[PDB]
């Protein structure tokens, strides 16, 4: 199995993509053994990016690596098709899309048509990004089978049964969990990996959890997974999408600029409190020789 | 109380806004007694429109009427602030925003800051558009009170206790329901009216339900409410946002062109089936003299 | 419309039904204008009562009045059938049942069969007690129409559209809301009234809201409704089912003993904090001549 | 890890526990390698049993084996305390209770007091039976740690993150999943096993999935797991609790009498339809040499 980073998008103070900070971060993740980078995902604030910015993201990360899954979805299908066709000049892993978000009670037929249209024009393997809480709908294993053109799925859902069902109904699909908390479990249970937000700031940890679980050192894998869980839980206290910037700076030592409001940056007080929640974790990890310091 | 229409955005064959069809629609709604027009709401596919398109909708409806509430929200706060500021040269009723959508678990603090930021730049009264199912969050009467700058609220939720609470905790706030099914009830219970999708295609019916209920003719109000409910129900069979186009053309006589995919237009068969579902209702309305042939 | 009290079951210090306190409570409620008494409901802890105790409650209240709806439901259909049959000797208004609770994913067919079975043996009219949150399932207007034998429904749900649908699909059904917060609304919108827990402790308030709404004094009805809402809200701080005992003693001046654990009695400090929350409301109601003192 | 059966309670034609059928079934389960029996759980219709019947289930099963976890919970705490104290004369593994069901919004404090009360009187290790969908309450890993006295937990929820958290926050607790679909995953990931309704009718399948998983034959384990998933899905067509009876008779060759209505028995046609849905699975299991014939 693989660890895939849904890469954070660094913004400048005037709310443009900071390409140079993105490249440093992408270069670091690849050097620390991350397999592939999922670009314009939730963690990257994809829904907050215009189609031009989605492409800008791809071009900057492509300067560093071709190991990219390029997320192109949105609520203007013409724009998503355009992005899908534009990726033809990039030798990347795949494109991806979440389901059309916001609008409740879209028909199965319309959802299947949305995705089949993207598969039709795609010059690369297409990945389903299934995220029911964020999008308001579920594209489960049976609807994925019906659409029939997915090379893989990232399933972000608190239900590993649902994730396993993609493998059960679609044995040749790549099946990833969108959860940082399930690296050990996914690797132990025959699933294909994790698209793990926390791999942005602790890539060392997520790679080691997966490696321990593969060696069948499950007790050791769980011990490290449970420490990683505590960092995930701390990030959620003030808002994980904002906190991910602060933790990256903290653990990896470079900054990633700002998020895009209404994803507001943490303020000084929040930042102090987040750091006190994780500094003792940061100490144990150095002690275990997972972090240099 | 008032009936406000969240006006449909008509799109051309090549996916631009049909300004001229929009004006025709807006004019008919106003001539048939609709009090105000909510522009760029859900029914108008506001989340599917770029900022520039949200501005085109306003300019187009503004040619017809100034009775406008202008929805400006999105996931790029700089753009929302820019729209809010641009509305200064339009003598309209107010601007509005739904909560930032897609991203789950945004803190109350961030949500409050988002809306306070809009109020601080707005040259017009601000309306809260609360739609928990679509946006993934709830800006309830308590949180609305804390934000403290709303002139009104549109509450799309089936729970009328929640809606009544806005008036309870904010005695001066204008409080509308986002339901077509609650016109008689809202008018009967001391609330300010309804922002009703179905008033796009049946403005006569929604205005008459309201009038009947105002005259304490609740049995007759409910009878007409219950017929309207059947049309709402029919529009959900193939998807309401798509179905609204077909119903407007059927009941009002002119077309509103296409929705924007992934809100796909009904096909010929679906259109025929939908009409069969509402045929008997159109006949009953004609015979009650609510509609003419 | 009516106010119907789901009457509290007072337990002794040794956890038996206090028959005498129950008779004192029921006499008072009838004296204060309550229309009918709903026995073994949620407020009366019906699910915590054996079938023998559900019969004792009926016997005790029946000393006081024949204006009773006798709730008989549970997870042993043979006991429910036996309670329904034994009600033949009581000249009461009707029997009732919630849907079989606890077990999730019960089929429509099995649910319909449960209610038809009680209707087949009942010597009295049968009321549906619909409470999806408590029981895990919803017996909606269409399912009720299918069952075909209900005289009325108590709908405890946060969605008045759902409650109105009963009236729409079953024009001759008596349709009650299970909320205290919807008394003014229900009476304003042509529904049949409320089965209101809060009428245990403020019967005078619930009757007055209803009367004001009936007289089309909706602003006065709402002012009083909103006051009552605050009491309901206070009652939820330490748990409504427990707090209802304390409020009844405080507002009505007699004791109703204890709830049955695990519905634990409030402790002294909770009771003191509760009263602190509603003491100013009591003063208002006294000043308004709604309560005597 | 272990497979524990939440054993079905067979009822006679006249709705009494059929002790001799229960003993035959219990004996067969143990003989087929099941580790322990969980008595009066959901699958055994514990909420449909009086305290006396719960105790009757214990005595009949105790005739066969002492490998019993005795479920005692209910909405009369005195009756639960009684069952707990009565279990003193049985040399069994532990007692268990689900949370108080039906009543929504019970306070954490009241939930904690309920379990601690049971723990203070228990003469055996106490197991938490956590089942949020059935009971309306979650007793998560943090609330379990707060109660402090649980030797183990059965977590019936699809979200394995939640189940792993028990282990993370209570390293000495036995942690079981209540899912049949997670047997291979649970065993693979360092958890203590599964309390699996489907082990009543296919104990051989569930034990073999676990054994294969333990051997790190994950692909083999998943292939069997996936067949077992199909039987679980088949059982849900007409209602799993009722279907479980028909499936046990079909696969194990003896019958289990009747469930207790409103858990209604499948009729002749439903049984034939259910058999046709699992027939081809049986043949696959025969070909895999899991079953004879
Ligand atoms: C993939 C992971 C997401 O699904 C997280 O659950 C969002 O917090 C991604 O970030 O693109
Ligand atoms: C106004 C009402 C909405 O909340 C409806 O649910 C969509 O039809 C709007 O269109 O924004
Ligand atoms: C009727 C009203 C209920 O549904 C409340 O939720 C419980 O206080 C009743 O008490 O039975
Ligand atoms: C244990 C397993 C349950 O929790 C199932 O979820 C019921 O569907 C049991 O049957 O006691």
């Amino acid at each position: 199995p693989e660890i895939i980073t849904p890469i954070i998008t660094p913004f400048t103070k005037d709310n443009r993509i900071d390409k140079e900070k993105l490249k440093i971060h992408a270069e670091n993740l690849i050097r620390k053994g991350i397999d592939k980078l999922f670009v314009n995902g939730t963690t990257g604030l994809g829904p907050s990016l215009s189609p031009e910015e989605k492409l800008e993201n791809l071009k900057a990360v492509y300067d560093v690596t071709n190991k990219i899954i390029f997320q192109v979805g949105g609520l203007n299908l013409d724009d998503a098709i355009r992005l899908a066709k534009l990726s033809k000049d990039f030798d990347i892993v795949g494109i991806a899309s979440y389901a059309p978000y916001y609008y409740p009670r879209m028909s199965e037929k319309h959802l299947v048509k949305y995705f089949k249209t993207l598969c039709e024009v795609s010059p690369h393997p297409v990945y389903l990004y299934n995220y029911p809480t964020a999008t308001g709908k579920d594209i489960d294993a049976k609807v994925a089978k019906e659409i029939g053109c997915f090379t893989g799925v990232k399933d972000t859902i608190e239900n590993i049964i649902h994730t396993l069902d993609y493998k059960r109904l679609n044995p040749n699909m790549l099946v990833y969990s969108g959860s940082d908390m399930l690296i050990a479990t996914v690797a132990s249970t025959g699933l294909d990996g994790n698209v793990a937000a926390g791999s942005n700031y602790l890539p060392e940890v997520t790679v080691t959890i997966k490696k321990l679980a593969m060696e069948r050192k499950i007790d050791e894998a769980l011990k490290l997974q449970f420490l990683h869980d505590e960092v995930i839980e701390a990030s959620r206290i003030f808002g994980s999408l904002s906190s991910n910037y602060v933790l990256t700076k903290y653990f990896q030592g470079y900054d990633l600029g700002y998020p895009r409001p209404p994803i507001f940056p943490l303020d000084d007080e929040e930042e102090r409190q987040l750091i006190k929640k994780v500094e003792g974790i940061r100490a144990k990890l150095v002690e275990l020789k997972i972090l240099k310091e």
